[PDB]
């Protein structure tokens, strides 16, 4: 069955790095279908726009709750009062990213690190807080990665490893779910270049490609989201979303499916 | 990559670290290594263990032969090590990361400390010892190897917070490989991709629950030294040798040729 | 966008080559008990005879055979002018028919080869050609069938690989042809394995059950697919895809 | 690795050696010095005389139509003769093709089998003694329509579709059969040719490959004695054409 923005009216979502960019934009989608949504980044500022147009599109609800992903009590914590607010979670976008920009590796060990804390380890931890309210509306988690999460590009190792890294982990346990009979879908995002002030503003220096609109993007994160499915692409080169699949490794996890025997 | 094929000589008197060099794979690419008349320095946490591998190293043939023990979750042991190493050896050619932290198989539930270790022991500390033997790797213009999985390539239930810190290591060092191409560093980075080797460890973790062929050890441990020797970009290993023949990813290779221009 | 029902093939007129035995014969018993209309042909007359009895039997609409030889193109053609006769038209047209082959290494045997083409791929267009008016009346679909040995090299079997690969260029390229012109004829062609089939047991390794192939093969026809694969062990019939191909058709099309 | 030293002395049959590609073929291995054999239908003779001008050790034509096996089987002969023996079989001929939807036209296939396919089934036949004396190589020059479904060449992709099947088929005879004579398939994109460019322009849109790189690349494919070679403009396409899946299924080498 095709997307309805009915799906969405009345579900209780959260948003993280909700305060611009991708994040920003899927906010907006999601207060013009009505949903309840609680969204969060590091600045009250901008989070406090964010929610007054979320009421003035007709969110069922919109709140939002700063701090830092950096740290894993914050983030825990912050899932248990958004669920208590909203009373439930029906989906949970994990969006946030570290600020990077593109540059050789050099010594810069304390940046893959940081890399890894904010854009790998926190959706761990804000998964783990949310999954018993999950489990209870067979809700869905949403994971917003890159090609550089699928395919190797200098300027961004760090940036790459966690995007990597999430693949590794969600994919994982999305089989681990499916055997455990956990009715929470996992979608994984991968983007191409999207038209984001902060991306506009790291990239356009070096290289470039064409950047494809934010707010289609967000649009399409959602609707993956609300129809389950396991991978979204999104690039302006239809080349590239062709080019982004992976049937051999389809292929091999399906060869490998039978060869463990679990309970 | 070398056009030509691999011989023994190829590594006699070369500088190699060998990390995770106590038990399994490590050990026995110590004993090539050593086999073949290379310099060895090989570590882990296990003082009795590598003081044994250590011994049996000497007696096969290595120009010298040293360990230092320690954990790879400590990044100031992991930076001094390597420090370390290249003095007892007076420089480095080869340096192969291959140590992970204890795991076992399970269901995720909140173990997110033990998706932080092997995040720390798997990852961040390949990338640690990296930068650390950056240097002695330019003045020989010698190699990375870096054993990973399977698992670092597709997803695997049960083995959750591993294959995460291994599909890191895919990203990271294909990255920094790309990197080294741009800025011209005659340093080769080898990613190993195995399938289950019959590892003590392995054998005993697994036992009940997977139950495909385990390929051996020994085999294994040649093979990543020869695809290291050789300067190949990638190494595939497993019992089911035509598996590997799907485990490379050509449109990986085309959106990454595509994208080199821009 | 559908799935599979027998009823589809209720009151359909279908064609069948090759169903004196072995897999066709299977073919149009499954499709007589569907209650279709079938003209089934292969050169031996007495056993064809005992098919169209055994169709009747089992529920057929209709069932009429025409005995004759796939080496003479004329045949071909007059074949499907009366097998449309008979029916009143024609929804579905499975191509079925090969010529004697054994398993033997190539040498000289430039007359095995001619004649490989001539049953197994040139006799598969004549026969298309000659339905394709009646197919068009319907919007109907033509049924290739295939093997591994026409996607990949096999040894031992190379004239039988040479006429099977030209059928999947011959008709993987008309079908794009179909597309562009606005042609509703669908084109299946099916990829199979090792059947346990009489003919292929002894010239011959898993050998998949004829019965289950036969209706795989209908399957693939009725819901319009392009390609229809079936092989005793689901591994195999993973792989035989081939993505890559369906990239540069992708590619190309601009 | 490659070297121009290869081809010097070693004798050379060229098919469709009086344009384009072919042509090529036969200068660069005229300025290799190798004994060149050339055939096709005159602009041979403008052909064998400047590969004397650029200095081969020897060059000769014989002229037919490959459409007659027997001419087919005799030319072979002849030109081993002439030089003594043969080393490369090169075949590159083609019928003469057009841009068209297939409809009725069933003589062009039976045409383009008979020229494409089977005549160089006949010429390998009757080159395979002396290729085995001399440890030698076949040359297959193929297409992307070889590997791929393509929209209005139908009869001309099932032909080299063929080629794919019948020369993968008896490669892998060889080598269980221990003969020592390499097959080396040539998958071309477009080539900036003189009949390709007037067939396909205003219909594809498509960069075109230049005719002299792509006979040196064919020539070193078959002097390296590798079992594909591909050649297009494209950087790009080169990499997908590789089929590991086939690779994979192939190894039910058993
Ligand atoms: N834009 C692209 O070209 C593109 C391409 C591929 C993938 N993506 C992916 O899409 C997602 C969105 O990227 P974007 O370009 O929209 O980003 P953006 O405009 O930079 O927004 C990032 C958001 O995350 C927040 N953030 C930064 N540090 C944080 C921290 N320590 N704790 C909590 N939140 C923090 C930011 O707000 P604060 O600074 O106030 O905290 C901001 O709200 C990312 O996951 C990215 O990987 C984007
Ligand atoms: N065996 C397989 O089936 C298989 C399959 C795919 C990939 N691989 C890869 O191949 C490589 C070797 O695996 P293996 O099976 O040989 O493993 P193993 O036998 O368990 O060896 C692991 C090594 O790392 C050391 N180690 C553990 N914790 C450490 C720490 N904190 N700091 C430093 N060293 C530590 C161990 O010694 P101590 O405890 O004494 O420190 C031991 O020397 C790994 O990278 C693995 O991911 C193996
Ligand atoms: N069996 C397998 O393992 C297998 C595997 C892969 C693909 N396939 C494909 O499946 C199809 C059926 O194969 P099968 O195993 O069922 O073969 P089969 O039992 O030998 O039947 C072949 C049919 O063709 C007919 N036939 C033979 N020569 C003919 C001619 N000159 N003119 C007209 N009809 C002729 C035969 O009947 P008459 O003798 O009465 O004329 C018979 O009815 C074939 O297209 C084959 O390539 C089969
Ligand atoms: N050019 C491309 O864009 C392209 C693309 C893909 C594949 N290819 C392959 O490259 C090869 C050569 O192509 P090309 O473009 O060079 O073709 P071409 O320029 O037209 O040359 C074809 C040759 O074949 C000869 N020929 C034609 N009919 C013949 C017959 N009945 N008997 C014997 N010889 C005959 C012609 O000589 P006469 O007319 O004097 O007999 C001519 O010498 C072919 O196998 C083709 O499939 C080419
Ligand atoms: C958020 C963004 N992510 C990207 N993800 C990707 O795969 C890149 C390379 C692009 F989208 F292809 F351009 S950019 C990014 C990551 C690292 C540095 C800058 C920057 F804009
Ligand atoms: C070291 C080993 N690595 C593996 N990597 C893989 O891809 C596995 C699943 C296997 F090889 F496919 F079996 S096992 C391993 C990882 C995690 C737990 C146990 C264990 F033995
Ligand atoms: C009809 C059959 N076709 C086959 N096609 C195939 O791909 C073969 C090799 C098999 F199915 F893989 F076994 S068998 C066949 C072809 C040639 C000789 C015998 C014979 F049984
Ligand atoms: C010789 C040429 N062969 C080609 N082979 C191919 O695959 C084509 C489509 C091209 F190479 F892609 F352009 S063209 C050709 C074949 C048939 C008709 C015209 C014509 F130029």
């Amino acid at each position: 069955e095709e997307f309805r923005p009915e799906m969405l009216q009345g579900k209780k979502v959260i948003v993280t790095g909700a305060s611009k960019g991708i994040g920003r934009e899927m906010a907006y989608h999601l207060a013009k279908m009505g949903a309840h949504v609680v969204v969060t980044a590091r600045s009250k500022e901008t989070l406090q726009k964010v929610v007054s147009h979320c009421l003035e599109l007709g969110a069922a609800s919109a709140h939002y709750i700063a701090g830092t992903m950096e740290d894993m009590t914050f983030a825990e914590q912050f899932v248990a009062q958004a669920g208590k607010l909203m009373g439930g979670l029906d989906m949970l976008i994990l969006n946030h990213i570290t600020n990077t920009s593109l540059n050789l590796f050099h010594d810069d060990i304390h940046h893959v690190r940081k890399s890894m804390e904010v854009n790998f380890l926190s959706y761990v931890v804000l998964t783990v807080a949310a999954l018993p309210m999950l489990k209870q509306s067979n809700g869905s988690i949403v994971v917003v990665s890159s090609l550089a999460g699928k395919v190797a590009y200098p300027m961004v190792a760090a940036y790459s490893a966690s995007k990597f890294a999430l693949d590794g982990f969600f994919s994982s346990i999305r089989k681990e779910y499916s055997v455990s009979r956990v009715n929470v879908s996992i979608t994984l995002c991968v983007l191409g270049l999207i038209d984001t002030e902060t991306a506009m503003k790291a990239v356009s220096g070096i290289v470039h490609m064409q950047a494809a609109p934010k707010e289609e993007c967000a649009l399409e994160i959602i609707k993956g989201g609300a129809l389950r499915q396991e991978e979204v692409y999104y690039d302006s080169s239809l080349w590239t979303t062709l080019l982004i699949r992976n049937p051999s490794r389809k292929i091999l996890e399906f060869l490998y499916s039978t060869s463990y025997n679990m309970d």
